[PDB]
């Protein structure tokens, strides 16, 4: 289906409510790396499986965390075309499943948003790194150093400064005791967003003031659910604050190579000074290494995905045809 349009009201309002109560997971229920899409699935604005088409996706954050249109646009189409099926137009939020149906040939995974190095990456705040065993559940440990940098750089609560903060810990941890980090490219522009996102989203929309709670925290992060009387956000938004966060402590991209204490800059990743570039990378090297040489109803579908995600980009970049127009 054609991608929504942004809300037609997009007020303040209860989103914990009769409609959309949190229940627990049922056996086969998908929850992964994301604790939006997780307390989307949980509150039932997406299937309580996990499993969704990128219309559903776009139309849950709208209406539960009032996430902006454009920033909804790239999110879903992208994840959706590294990690989701073209064909019968579903995503896991989580592990690979043969619920998305029949998976294309090879090279490509169609492996949820869980699969490494796609969508998902190193130097989350609450998952570990996928060097480490596991890029997807909710980590104590890590949640307890986000409570510790909240204590120190929040007076207790989650803000941009905290995320500025902790977005270089987990970055310099990562550095420390993971040979294969890699933030390159997607993955060094979404990692910073993210951070945004408690500050901006999780936090009630009566108040709004980017000062994020513990329990609050708590509850989004490991258990997908609304705080009880949660209002969501009174505008759409997604990364406002993101230049707070980089300018904590400025990074370039790179990677550890194959060692500890390694990192090496990659002058051929984009960096935030080249986001067109971030957007061509990603359909000409990225997509195209999983649909190389696509069959007639998978270049459609391809096509079809790829002029979506290209409504997500920010005006002044020019769009790429990997596979013709
Ligand atoms: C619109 C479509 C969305 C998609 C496709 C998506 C996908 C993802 C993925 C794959 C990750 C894992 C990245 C990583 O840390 O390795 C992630 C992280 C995250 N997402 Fe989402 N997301 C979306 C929307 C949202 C929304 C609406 C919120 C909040 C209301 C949100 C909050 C977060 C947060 C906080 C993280 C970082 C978790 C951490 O580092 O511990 N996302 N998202
Ligand atoms: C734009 C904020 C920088 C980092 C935050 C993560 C990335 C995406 C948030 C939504 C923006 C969607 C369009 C970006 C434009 C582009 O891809 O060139
Ligand atoms: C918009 O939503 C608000 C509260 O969420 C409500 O008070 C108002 O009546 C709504 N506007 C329309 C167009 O219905
Ligand atoms: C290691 O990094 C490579 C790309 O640099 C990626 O393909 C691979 O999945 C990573 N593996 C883990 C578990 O980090
Ligand atoms: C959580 O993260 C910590 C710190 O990186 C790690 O040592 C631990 O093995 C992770 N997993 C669990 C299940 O706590
Ligand atoms: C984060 O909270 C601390 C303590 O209240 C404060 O000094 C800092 O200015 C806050 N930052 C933001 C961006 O709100
Ligand atoms: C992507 O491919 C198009 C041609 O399809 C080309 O014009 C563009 O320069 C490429 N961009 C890259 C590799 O960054
Ligand atoms: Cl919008
Ligand atoms: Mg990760």
């Amino acid at each position: 289906g054609l991608p929504p349009g942004p809300l037609e009201n997009s007020s303040a309002k209860l989103v914990n409510d009769e409609a959309h109560p949190w229940k627990p997971l049922r056996p086969g229920d998908i929850r992964g790396p994301c604790p939006g899409l997780n307390t989307l699935a949980s509150h039932g604005y997406l299937p309580r499986n996990g499993v969704a088409t990128p219309a559903q996706i776009i139309n849950a954050v709208q209406e539960g965390f009032n996430f902006d249109n454009q920033a909804a646009i790239f999110l879903t189409y992208a994840a959706h075309l590294v990690d989701g099926n073209l064909i019968t137009d579903l995503l896991s939020i989580g592990r690979k499943t043969r619920l998305t149906g029949p998976d294309p040939p090879p090279p490509a995974s169609v492996g949820g948003l869980n699969e490494h190095g796609t969508f998902e990456g190193d130097a989350s705040m609450t998952r570990g790194d996928a060097f480490f065993g596991n890029n997807h559940d909710f980590n104590e440990t890590l949640f307890e150093q986000l409570v510790d940098y909240s204590n120190r750089f929040g007076g207790g609560k989650y803000n941009l400064t905290v995320a500025g903060e902790l977005r270089f810990k987990r970055i310099q941890d990562s550095i420390a005791t993971n040979p294969n980090f890699s933030f390159v490219d997607f993955r060094f522009f979404t990692a910073y967003g993210e951070t945004t996102f408690p500050a901006n989203l999780f936090v009630d929309g009566r108040r709004d003031d980017g000062q994020l709670d513990m329990d609050a925290a708590r509850s989004f992060f490991q258990f997908s659910r609304m705080p009880d009387d949660f209002f969501r956000a009174p505008s759409p938004r997604s990364g406002t604050g993101v230049e707070v966060v980089v300018q904590a402590h400025p990074m370039q991209p790179g990677r550890n190579v194959g060692k500890i204490n390694s990192y090496t800059v990659d002058p051929t990743s984009s960096d935030f000074s080249t986001p067109c570039l971030m957007y061509e990378k990603f359909v000409n090297i990225t997509v195209k290494s999983l649909y190389p040489n696509p069959t007639v109803q998978l270049r459609k579908a391809l096509n079809t995905n790829l002029d979506f995600l290209f409504q997500g980009v920010a005006a002044g970049c020019t769009q790429v045809f990997p596979y013709g127009r």
